[PDB]
């Protein structure tokens, strides 16, 4: 689902201006400022975000296009390392992630991942591990983010400061609401609420059980990872292969361009990124990623604040 935010440019640049300019130096204060400012998002934008937050969508994602972003010459050189300097000045797309993210829920860091940071730069790196968001020339296959984590976030948000030079990297999304009707009853029934073994991302290494479909049988949530989900039982493997095929069959593509902020419903979709060739010239593709927790399905137990970092516990 898309929303052209071009008309909101001046108002959004004003809200971004309310925020502290060095976010990481006091991230709790920065996200608190963003929450207060989010109450002033232009009405139509706020309504769209709240509706998506409460109901999701059939296609599983809300793409905000045309948000303010610096001219390319005014952005820093694309980062070459992580984590980012705590003193880094606020970038406009990061301000958008603060405002939009707080309208939805609570930004969350994961202790073992990216040094426990909350804002992650997503750029290509040479010799990237194949499961890494730093990949470029190899397809980053479909995954629900951290499907195996008890504190898996409801949303993954990706804001774009630079697209890759040739604009070939496509962010793919497949929605359970479009895939489900393609599955027969036997398959849906085998998958629903059935725990299956699942490996974890490199950062969390050193076993999990994931239900590929779960919750209300007429509108289930989805936990799928093409690389990590590892059913052993043949009936389970067969049901997961049918799910895998249906997700491919309903794949949708978003080509992120500067000023875009894509909100992925991480309990109802799986996402991926197609190949692209980095130039290592200082202008490589550069997204900003944050994870947002909401009141749904046990993400929060009380007292959480946007900016908190949580430890790893596998679903079981
Ligand atoms: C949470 C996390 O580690 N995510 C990875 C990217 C997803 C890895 N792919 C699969 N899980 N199949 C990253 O490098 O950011
Ligand atoms: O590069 C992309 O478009 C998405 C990468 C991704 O899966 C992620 O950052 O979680
Ligand atoms: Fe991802």
């Amino acid at each position: 689902t898309s929303v052209d935010c071009t008309a909101y440019g001046p108002e959004l640049r004003a809200l971004a201006a309310r925020l502290p300019r060095t976010p990481r130096a006091d991230l709790y204060a920065f996200l608190d400022a963003a929450h207060t400012a989010a109450a002033s998002l232009p009405g139509a934008l706020a309504t769209a975000l709240d509706t998506f937050n409460a109901e999701g969508s059939e296609d599983g994602h809300l793409l905000l296009r045309g948000l303010p972003v610096e001219a390319d010459a005014d952005l820093p050189t694309t980062p070459s390392s992580t984590p980012a300097p705590e003193d880094r000045s606020l970038l406009t797309m990061e301000a958008m992630l603060g405002l939009v993210g707080r309208r939805l829920g609570l930004h969350t860091g994961y202790r073992e991942l990216r040094s426990g940071t909350v804002y992650h730069d997503v750029y290509p790196s040479p010799g990237a591990h194949h499961l890494s968001s730093e990949t470029s020339e190899t397809l980053l296959e479909f995954h629900t983010e951290m499907a195996y984590h008890r504190l898996q976030p409801n949303y993954v948000m990706l804001a774009c400061s630079r697209a890759d030079h040739e604009r070939t990297a496509a962010t793919l999304v497949a929605s359970v609401r479009k895939a489900l009707p393609l599955l027969d009853e036997r398959t849906r029934a085998r998958l629903l609420d059935r725990r299956m073994p699942c490996c974890v991302d490199v950062a969390f290494r050193g076993i999990a059980q994931v239900k590929p479909l779960y919750g209300d049988a007429d509108d289930p949530f989805l936990g799928y990872d093409r690389e990590l989900l590892a059913p052993e039982d043949p009936a389970d493997k067969e049901a997961v292969a049918a799910l895998s095929k249906a997700l491919d069959e309903v794949t949708e593509a978003v080509y992120l361009e500067p000023g875009d902020l894509l909100i992925v419903d991480n309990f109802r979709t799986t996402h991926a990124r197609t190949p692209f060739s980095p130039r290592w010239d200082g202008k490589d593709r550069w997204l900003h990623r944050v994870y947002i927790r909401t009141d749904r399905n046990g993400q929060l137990s009380g007292g959480e604040r946007a900016g908190d970092v949580v430890a790893f516990t596998p679903r079981g």
